């Protein structure tokens, strides 16, 4: 997990969250084992958002191909114990937003946070993601880790390539399909990149 220095960095940064604000959550990887977690909160635009390795690889595999894209290998040098690190710094009582609301009832409650209450926002899907294009063109450069090539199944058979789904992409996009415009407070990212990844590979001298 965290240091005692990351550990005050952290929370020093939630510090920033308006316990009473509108504030989405969105997930990638089961609640028992999530990869990708985004909170966000659009009025001042401030999101948490990091990573997580799976421990399950073969539902990872199955999820990379089917949903969120990410190579395994990008996933070896994130911040072990965030995921919790986060959960436990949430203020209390806080309410949060979602598109569907099991996964996310069930993360909370595995970190004894039944104080955080959610709503369930249930748009359809073809509602929920009919900004999708506008929000990727927009802000892709939020997050890189969605690399390989998704494909679902469509609606009356066959497969077709589709968008990966980001957690932090998707609390995007959701917020702007429900007030119906892509026109959002311009999103900004509270925690260091240096909290969210560990050192990694020693650059190569060119
Ligand atoms: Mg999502
Ligand atoms: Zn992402």
């Amino acid at each position: 997990g965290l240091t005692y220095s990351q550990t005050m960095e952290l929370k020093d940064s939630m510090l920033q969250l308006d316990p009473n604000a509108k504030t989405w959550i969105d997930i990638e990887g089961r609640p028992e084992d999530p990869v990708e977690i985004a909170i966000y909160q659009p009025n001042n635009g401030q999101y948490i958002h990091f990573y997580r390795e799976p421990t399950d690889i073969k539902q990872f595999k199955q999820d990379s191909k089917h949903s969120h894209g990410i190579d395994i290998q990008d996933l070896f040098s994130v911040q072990p114990g965030l995921t919790s690190a986060v959960i436990e710094s949430l203020p209390k009582n806080m309410v949060l937003s979602c598109q569907g609301a099991d996964d996310i009832r069930k993360l909370l409650d595995s970190q004894n946070r039944r104080d955080i209450k959610l709503i369930d926002v249930s748009m359809q899907k073809d509602d929920a993601r009919k900004f999708e294009d506008k929000i990727w063109d927009e802000y892709k450069h939020l997050c890189r880790m969605h690399t390989g090539i998704v494909t679902q199944k469509k609606k009356r058979g066959g497969k077709e390539e589709v968008t990966p789904h980001c957690a932090l992409l998707d609390c995007l996009m959701f917020e702007a399909a429900v007030i119906g415009s892509p026109q959002i407070p311009t999103p900004r990212p509270v925690l260091s990149r240096d909290l969210v990844f560990r050192t990694g590979p020693p650059r190569v001298v060119l």
